[PDB]
RNA sequence: AAUUUCUACUAAGUGUAGAUCGCAUCCAGUAAAG
DNA sequence: TTACTGGATGCGTAAAGGACG
DNA sequence: CGTCCTTTATT
């Protein structure tokens, strides 16, 4: 009984391995003096060249047979549509009009006699030179005949535009399930919106716009959608909603801009069009030093046009109090936070001064009704701010010099960076190497993004009541410049950012379109690439297009050294293969079919369906078991033992043995002499099939990918991993000189960058070097394979994984959380909440036979962090940051793997797509999101390395308890073993109790305050254990709904951390404050004292104690030994829940820091999900929501504690 | 600081630990408030 | 002020079939 | 003829 031994052959998936090609003996002598490698360097530039040009005559193609076309069901489609209430039968109804209107489409293109000849020879050869008019374009598509078959890729890219299926890259899925959704969405708007469309103004657009060829009407009519399927027909409709510009120029105004001056204008909200989206087929980067520097001179140097743009911002903004303060807007959003701390210093004045008229009970669906309106409202102008200002404070003046602040910013910045703008200026260094350089040019470049982007606020999104366009007409003309910056901004840190090295490379054809395209030993002639052994190492052989057969005719040799040489026979997709090997001409006459077998194939009785009879495809299945009896290519070839005909359930089942049985992989020895022979007279090029761990010099664990590598080949495998077809073989020319690289000289001693390595310094006796692999020509080879190719344990993985879940009887959970003092922290939970383990990933401990030696790899990024404040924040110790932590995670993946195979545990996770994240955690959302990911993919094959291949978690039986991956988006609910959880309430808790505060202590008025008290059962000073309590009933205070015990007594127990800092005895600190105003707190029930303070003073030092004492976290940063976690409140046997009483200790059985507590607390709501699994029946496992909520986890907190 | 490739390395000396789905193609613009 | 690649497509093929000398 | 390039068949 284990939930991890039952995932296994459950599908298939393909992978890719990487390999070094390292050329043997004359191999690349005989490659230069064929001049191979010039010959496919050339291609790989024509190949892209022709595509580009393939793609013309596609585009013409396709509005050829766009025009043409008449949608039938498209008045009966739109109102079936648009019904709002539909049966779930007029759901399906809809569906199958959809589907036909993308059918029409798709059999409009594949009716056509031209159609077929598009994806075929012909194309190359004679349609596209008589289409094209230019001589050098026909003499390029001329290079290309007898190589069409290496076109075939490209080819399948251009049929998925002709499918009618419902899929991103169709044709009819742009053209039904896109724009005509937002055609008919588009109709809609129009009738409600059409009046206001003034009489002249839809004149202008037929004669302007449409040519008088058409009315404006007839676009919003839903018979008119034909002429919106081209390209043109959606210029010209998005030419109305938008405006057009004619040939002579004249500003043409659009649909959607006239709705704006009115909603604008009226203070209302009528809604607008959405444009359609382009057809499917219509329409870099910094390359060197000198080009990153020329468009730098260019672009910012004082007399370019970006620079002219912001002498007119500051001449504009200079004469910011000539204008008018109602009709200048700031948009709301960010910079509402931004400017509000600017002038008055405070973020959230301006957010009162508006709670100031909308400002009192809050239920918190007054509260979101609050908070959401809030949200609705776009912008605000510079009057409704002035309203918010206090007497003889002006937000125009001080916004004012704000701005002029950071022009002046810019000025000064531009002197420092002078002599980068002389004609006279070159380049000493590389700009890698030059760190002023791109110190300099990063200074001034952040110096203008940050003054556009701040700039950017004084849009109010407008839409927008009457607009000081004296204002907005100098600001628009000079801000569309200054947006500039921002292309010119991210280009050229990308090229910075950027590694020296570069991994651009082409393919190798050797002269075949179909080179090494498979494996099979009979295509081994047409392929000219099969794969040799000799002992541990492998090698590529190809033959030369004059000697193809070369390889065929060597023999095995009795007295001297062989090659193994590899014999590969493979059936590719049985149900493809079987019928046209059997129905091909060449077979149909050999062997006569009976006409019910002809029939029942072009009448598929024997595919499922209602078509379906058993019968008759059980007739067909005995027509190719004596057929492949006929056929010895492959009857002596796999030796087949098919299943007794009647058993089989359909034609799949008989398929699926002919694919798992028509695999075949052995070896065939070949003479050593021979062979090599052929390499020297250049007859055939072999390479090493090579990584590190074939090295000689090579010891301890390989690579995943090299195990995988040669299992292909070991006989312990049994078609687990099968090799596939597809190779490919790379030429990557260096990108390095070798004596550019980086050395430490043999005999010197180099000084160890690890602190916690005990040999700070290691000496050698040769040279190495930074980077050495790409300092020379390298080819590389990809191969692809196929694992689990026949998958014998078919079943929906979460349903299995809820119903293993369910009947476990001590379910595991591995909780994982990302911390601010910790990269990663990992809880493991038994079935009832206790914990078995909980330690901080902060250190990676890396295993090398029995030695161990750690990394810290949260003093790694401090120190990085460190080295970005050094030098500003360098736009390169930024990539080093990211890059460092994309390589944690690859070290933590495998923490968990063995977390899992150990416990047999499932994997609680953090819901990206809900939580929101606090930015102290030091691994930002986006490192997470490449984290599960990764955590995904891996789970789709579990294996670890050093178990034996064929045991169960080994590479030849791994675990797959984790379905493909999909999106960042579809990481929710649950993935097999991974469970998707929102992060709410999971560090800020009391794990001894589930308690949590719920209280909004935050002072607003004396009389805010006075309820405050009074809602309080009682607040008294208990003399026996020298402690404040507080007893209340949640259900006396607002937003307090999730809640579940709702009756708590608070004590002032210990101490707190108020933010600099200060430690804070809450009990002496309440005796002072109500010392300070003759509150005597030894009288029993205290609250009438308390509320007859008239002293502002008092309640705000009171609420802030109440604030310390429901702080239940405390830390100070920078001192990460204290991040301590108190309760305020007593769990069942009187204790209070301090989590350093448990961080002394070893093992401890609650969390022993904050961020031990979220990671404890995500893995128990996994916990509540495996129990809302054992109160359903096993049918309806797939039924029950994983999801939890807030009010079902207070629940579990502070039940399950006991 | 060597790598199929990536990160961390130097890991006891031409390398260590973990990870690693390639190749082509198309379409995109969202986000975001204790 | 944000950092936007993030989504989805498709192949991972031997043997029929034909063109060209 | 052979040889090389093409085209094909899809639960
Ligand atoms: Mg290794």
């Amino acid at each position: 009984m284990s939930k991890l031994e039952k995932f296994t052959n459950c599908y298939s998936l393909s992978k890719t391995l990487r390999f070094k090609a390292i050329p043997v003996g004359k191999t690349q002598e005989n490659i230069d003096n064929k001049r191979l490698l010039v010959e496919d360097e050339k291609r790989a530039e024509d190949y892209k060249g022709v595509k580009k040009l393939l793609d013309r005559y596609y585009l013409s193609f396709i509005n050829d047979v766009l025009h043409s076309i008449k949608l039938k069901n498209l008045n009966n489609y739109i109102s079936l549509f648009r019904k709002k209430t539909r049966t779930e039968k007029e759901n399906k109804e809809l569906e199958n009009l959809e589907i036909n209107l993308r059918k029409e489409i798709a059999k409009a293109f594949k009716g056509n006699e031209g159609y077929k000849s598009l994806f075929k020879k012909d194309i190359i050869e004679t349609i596209l030179p008589e289409f094209l008019d230019d001589k050098d374009e026909i003499a390029l598509v001329n290079s290309f005949n007898g190589f069409t078959t290496a076109f075939t890729g490209f080819f399948d890219n251009r049929e998925n535009m002709f499918s009618e299926e419902a899929k991103s890259t169709s044709i009819a899925f742009r053209c039904i399930n896109e724009n005509l959704t937002r055609y008919i969405s588009n109709m809609d708007i129009f009738e409600k919106v059409d009046a206001i469309f003034d009489k002249h103004e839809v004149q202008e657009i037929k004669e302007k716009i449409l040519n008088s060829d058409y009315d404006v009407e007839d676009f919003f009519e839903g018979e008119f959608f034909n002429f919106v399927l081209t390209q043109e027909g959606i210029d010209v409709y998005n030419a109305i909603i938008g405006g057009f510009v004619t040939e002579s120029g004249e500003k043409i105004k659009g649909l959607n801009e006239y709705i704006n001056l009115y909603n604008q204008k009226t203070k209302q909200k009528l809604p607008k069009f959405k444009p359609l989206y382009k057809q499917v087929l219509s329409d870099e980067g910094y390359t060197s030093d000198e080009e990153v520097l020329e468009v730098f001179r260019n672009t910012l140097n004082k007399n370019s046009e970006i620079f002219s743009s912001i002498k007119k911002l500051e001449k504009l903004f200079k004469n910011f109090d000539e204008y008018s303060s109602a009709g200048i807007f700031v948009k709301n959003g960010p910079a509402i936070s931004t400017i509000s701390k600017d002038i008055f210093g405070e973020w959230n004045v301006i957010r009162d001064k508006w709670n100031a008229e909308y400002d009192a009970v809050v239920t918190e669906k007054y509260e979101d009704d609050r908070r959401k309106s809030f949200k609705k409202i776009g912008s605000f102008s510079l009057e409704q701010l002035q309203e918010y200002a206090d007497a003889d404070l002006s937000v125009v003046e001080k916004l004012k010099e704000i701005i002029i602040q950071k022009v002046d910013e810019i000025y000064k910045v531009y002197g420092s960076s002078e002599k980068l703008f002389d004609a006279d200026f070159v380049l000493e260094k590389s700009l890698k190497k030059n760190d002023a350089v791109v110190a300099i040019m990063k200074d001034l470049l952040d110096s203008v993004k940050s003054f556009e982007n701040y700039i950017k606020a004084f849009f109010g999104e407008g839409k927008e009541t009457n607009r000081d366009e004296s204002f907005y007409g100098d600001f628009v003309l000079a801000y569309d410049i200054l947006l500039k910056v921002d292309h010119i901004y991210d280009a050229i840190r990308n090229y910075v950012t950027q590694k020296p090295y570069s991994k651009d490379k082409f393919k190798l054809y050797f002269q075949n379109p179909q080179f090494m395209g498979g494996w099979d030993k009979d295509k081994e002639t047409d392929y000219r690439a099969t794969i040799l052994r000799y002992g541990s190492k492998y090698y590529l052989a190809i033959m030369d297009k004059k000697y193809a057969k070369c390889l065929q005719k060597i023999d095995k040799d009795d007295v001297n050294g062989n090659y193994e040489k590899i014999n590969y026979k493979l059936l590719p997709g049985p149900n493809k293969m079987l019928p046209k090997v059997f129905f091909s001409k060449k077979w149909m006459a050999y062997y006569n079919p009976s006409e019910d077998i002809q029939k029942i194939y072009k009448n598929g009785t024997f595919k499922k369906g209602d078509m379906f009879n058993l019968n008759d495809c059980h007739k067909l299945i005995d027509f190719f078991k004596d057929s492949i009896s006929r056929y010895p290519k492959w009857s002596n070839a796999y030796d087949f033992n098919f299943s007794e005909t009647e058993k089989y359930k359909d034609i799949a089942g008989f398929y699926r043995e002919v694919e798992e049985q028509g695999y075949k992989v052995s070896f065939e020895s070949a003479s050593k002499k021979e062979v090599d022979k052929l390499v020297e007279e250049g007859k055939l090029y072999m390479f090493q099939i090579y990584n590190k761990d074939f090295s000689d010099k090579s010891h301890g664990t390989p690579n995943l990918h090299t195990m995988y590598f040669k299992l292909l080949f070991d006989e312990n495998n049994h078609g687990q991993i099968r090799l596939s077809g597809g190779a490919e073989l790379f030429m990557r020319r260096a990108s390095l000189k070798k004596e550019e690289l980086v050395v430490h000289p043999a005999n010197s001693p180099i000084a160890n960058k690890n602190p916690d390595n005990p040999k700070k310094t290691t000496t050698l006796s040769y040279d190495v070097y930074k980077d050495k692999r790409f300092s020379e020509d390298q080819y590389e080879l990809h191969i692809p394979i196929a694992i689990n190719k026949c998958p014998k344990n078919i079943f929906k993985i979460n349903t299995e994984v809820r119903v293993l879940l369910k009947h476990d009887d001590n379910p595991y959970v591995i909780g994982i959380d990302r911390g601010e003092r910790n990269l990663l922290y990992i809880v493991v939970v038994d079935g009832k909440g206790n914990i078995v383990e909980q330690y901080s990933l902060n250190e990676i401990i890396n295993n090398f036979n029995g030695i161990r030696i750690k990394t810290d790899y949260h003093s790694l990024l401090d120190k990085k962090e460190k080295e970005r404040f050094e030098a500003r924040q360098n736009w390169t110790s930024i990539e080093n940051i990211k890059e460092l932590k994309a390589g944690y995670i690859s070290q933590v993946v495998h923490k968990i793997c063995e977390l899992v195979e150990k416990y047999d545990a499932v994997i609680a996770l953090e819901d990206l797509n809900s939580g929101f994240k606090n930015s102290r955690v030091k691994v930002e959302k986006q490192v997470y999101q490449k984290f599960e990911k990764m955590l995904i993919d891996k789970l789709n094959y579990m294996v670890d390395k050093k178990s034996n291949p064929c045991a169960t978690g080994g590479a030849l039986k791994g675990y797959q308890i984790t379905n493909k991956f999909e999106s960042f988006k579809s990481m929710s609910t649950q993935n097999g073993f991974i469970f998707y959880i929102p992060a709410w309430l999971t560090s800020k808790i009391d794990p001894s109790t589930g308690f949590v505060n719920l209280l909004k202590t935050k002072y607003t008025s004396i009389a805010d305050s006075k309820k405050f008290i009074s809602s309080f059962d009682r607040i008294m000073y208990v003399p026996e254990e020298d402690l404040f309590e507080f007893a209340l009933d949640y259900k006396n205070f607002s937003r307090t709904d999730a809640d579940y015990i709702k009756k708590w007594k608070l004590y002032s127990y210990g101490n707190r951390i108020r933010i600099d800092w200060e430690e804070v005895c809450l009990t002496s600190a309440y005796k002072e404050l109500f010392n300070k105003y003759g509150i005597n707190y030894q009288q029993g029930d205290i609250r009438a004292l308390l509320c007859e303070q008239s002293d502002k003073a008092f309640y705000s030092s009171f609420m802030a104690l109440m604030s310390l004492m429901l702080q239940m976290r405390n830390s100070i940063t920078g001192r990460t030994d204290v991040d301590f976690l108190i309760s305020p409140v007593k769990n069942s046997d009187g204790i209070f829940y301090d989590s350093r009483n448990y961080e002394a200790q070893e093992n401890a059985i609650l969390p022993k820091n904050a961020d031990a507590n979220g990671a404890y607390n995500i893995a128990r709501k996994v916990l509540w999900a495996i129990g809302q699994f054992k109160k359903a029946e096993d049918e309806k496992l797939d039924k029950v929501k994983i999801a939890i909520s807030n009010k079902e986890w207070l629940e579990y907190a502070q039940t399950s504690v006991k």
